[PDB]
């Protein structure tokens, strides 16, 4: 029942991470990140990007209990952004549009968590993460 109680708290994190992801997913600036990059229309992607990531894959990850902290979640947002920048590094203002969007997706996600996540709640998640490592 410690397990039961721990699951309630992780559950509360998931509810919170779904609300955030949802606010990112419906912001029309982050449309290009809302879905996995198509290996039809963009055939060179999995050739250059080694770990693809997107807002809809993140939703799936929340539901598979892949995130026990807000930080594990932000890593994957960070990953969305670092891939954008790796695959789109050019002088062409199409690249710069995409990069500006990547960087704002990241910063927006970080400021949401920072403003809205109660710190003690986060500390509690961290120990549950750690306390599970140790089992």
């Amino acid at each position: 029942s410690m397990e039961d109680q721990e699951e309630n708290t992780l559950r509360e994190l998931r509810l919170f991470l779904r609300d955030v992801t949802k606010r990112l997913a419906t912001d029309k600036r982050f449309n290009i990140f809302s879905k996995p990059v198509d290996i039809e229309e963009v055939s060179d992607y999995l050739e250059v990007i080694k770990e693809p990531m997107d807002l809809s894959t993140v939703i799936t990850k929340i539901d598979k209990h892949n995130y026990l902290t807000a930080k594990d979640f932000l890593k994957d947002i960070d990953l969305i952004c670092s891939n954008a920048l790796e695959y789109n590094p050019d002088k062409d203002p199409g690249d710069k549009i995409i990069r500006h969007r990547a960087c704002t997706l990241k910063d927006t996600a970080h400021a949401i968590i920072a403003a809205e996540l109660d710190p003690e709640f986060n500390k509690l998640c961290e120990e549950i993460k750690e306390a599970r490592i140790k089992r």
